[PDB]
This record gives structure tokens, sequence and C-alpha cells, in this order.
């Protein structure tokens, strides 16, 4: 059940409105944490969120996620961030410059290829390169900007690029 | 993998546009559909949703989904469709009237009572009724298009009801 999460390596959230609440408990496996997260059961609230303490095998549920108002995340090597898919906007607005859905497929099927990778084809799309911009895994991507919505370098040889088929949020 | 799909029981999808393309293929499960549908391996288009053929144990792959524009479901007992949830809006416009998720427990936290059970709570709420309101399961729902937007009746004998935490496609 852990992998209908996106994973932030090295990350956690952290809270300031005193009134946003929390729910911890020590565990063996980030999976443990995964289930329970995914079951909502005994938590008071929604989990959209958990971070698993590899370091103090400990799990951190959180009733939002990175994207939440009024919460920073934080470094560490020690921890992973896994948010529920479900609260991360999976359709696009506008040119769809704030899209941090997990879409990682072209339009025409073809898997996208790793920001990471210059192979097959190589590019200065570095994530350090464009901070904010989420350019993790092979996420279908925007970060300039453009025209046609996220897209991403194909792992075809021969396709170098191509858009992805994300659907807008509001479109009559 | 296939428990990431809205099912549909007894539906399936007719196109009206003749670019759209499908892809089908004989097979055993409807497991089998989903697994091919999730790693869109074999398939020259982005994967939405799938059909599974009971009588004929086939799979329908389409690159679309039940509320995609230009194709309109039909009923079929041998018929079961499942929708790629990352491709059903998971965000709220408005007061969510048009809300089609799988988000299934209140703010608070408390599993969603199915609308077709009467027990924790009695209700005037049922599919049979206010249909196209897709009041399956136990989904977060908004019938009338109320204020606080989609709920649920708890299964918690002291909660009659409560709103769920849909974000709004408008963030913040």
């Amino acid at each position: 059940t852990i992998h209908e999460f996106k994973k932030s390596a090295k990350t956690t959230l952290i809270k300031i409105d005193p009134a946003l609440k929390i729910k911890t408990k020590k565990v063996n496996t980030a999976d443990q944490c995964a289930n329970r997260c995914t079951r909502n059961k005994g938590l008071p609230f929604t989990c959209k969120a958990f971070v698993f303490d590899k370091a103090r095998k400990q799990c951190l549920w959180f009733p939002f996620n990175s994207m939440s108002s009024g919460v920073k995340k934080e470094f560490g090597h020690e921890f992973d961030l896994y948010e529920n898919k479900d609260y991360i906007r999976n359709c696009i607005i506008g040119k769809g410059r704030s899209y941090k859905g997990t879409v990682s497929i072209t339009k025409s099927g073809i898997k996208c290829q790793p920001w990471s990778s210059m192979i097959p084809h190589e590019h200065s799309f570095l994530p350090s390169s464009y901070r904010g911009k989420d350019l993790q895994e092979n996420y279908c991507r925007n970060p300039r900007g453009e025209e046609g919505g996220p897209w991403c370098f194909t792992s075809n040889p021969e396709v170098r690029y191509e858009v992805c088929d994300i659907p807008q949020c509001s479109e009559v």
C-alpha cells in the first residue's frame, strides 16, 4: 500500500499553527505507517501524509501535505516523506506550472525519462537547476510554463520529448 | 494493483469520437487488465480506465474515463468499469457538486457510512433516487450542493454526518 504515495526522500514536515494536529508512534517498517494512513484507522483526522523516521523507527501521520498552508518541510537523511495522492491535485490549472502530480507517461503512452538521467536524451533540465518545479523521478512537469503544459523527455530514443495528457481542472 | 481504480459494477463505456482509440485482449482475470493499465506497457496511449468483460473474460483499455467528452457509458451485467484515480479530479470546484473522487473519511477521520446503509443513521439520500450523483459505496458527496462541500453520514453512531476535507482546486 506504500506504493500509492508520492515519496520524497530525506524530507519531513514542520507545522506552525498550533491548531494543526499530529499523531506519532514507534513502528518497525515504513510500510507499517502506510497501511494505517491508508486505512485511516485510529486517527483523529484525514491522513494526507506521513513521514517515517528511519533513525527513530517512528511514524508521523499528518492531516496535511507539503503544500499545506502554514507548514514547511525540513531536511533529514533519516526521514522519508510519503504524500497521499488523493490530496495532491491531479488536474492542471492553466499552463500547469504548479503541477506536482505523479503522471509519468506521455500522451502517446511512453514512459518518461527521469530528470536525473541524460539517457536516452541529454538535457540541462536538472532539479537543482529548477527549484520549486519538482523535477523528481520521471514526473511530467512544466518548469518553463510552456503552452503545451506538462511534458517529459521520453525513454524512446526516437522521441526526444512529448506532452503528457493531464486534464485541466476546469475548462468548460 | 486493481485496488487503485474506482470500480463501477455493471458498467462500460462507448466512444462516440472515432479517433479516440482503444485496445483489447482476452485475459483471465480483471486483475490482469489492471496491471497492464497501471504499467501502461503495451498501449499506444495513456490508460485512464479499462473495462473487464466477465463474459468473454476480456480487457478493454481506454485512453479516457466516464467523464471524458464524447463517450457515454452503458449498462451490462458482464461488465465492470475501473477508472484510474489519477484521472478523476481529486479536488473540489465550487460547492463540490460534481465530485466523483473516492475520499470516504470525514474531516475528523471517521469512516463514511455507505449510502446503501440505514445503519448507523437512516436517511433519504439513496442511490435509486438522486442519481447521476454517484452515491456509490461510502464516498463523500454533495448531492444537494450545500455550503460545506462533500460529506457523508458517519459510521459513528454519535455523529450523524460530517464534512470531508477534500481540497478545493483553488488551494488557498
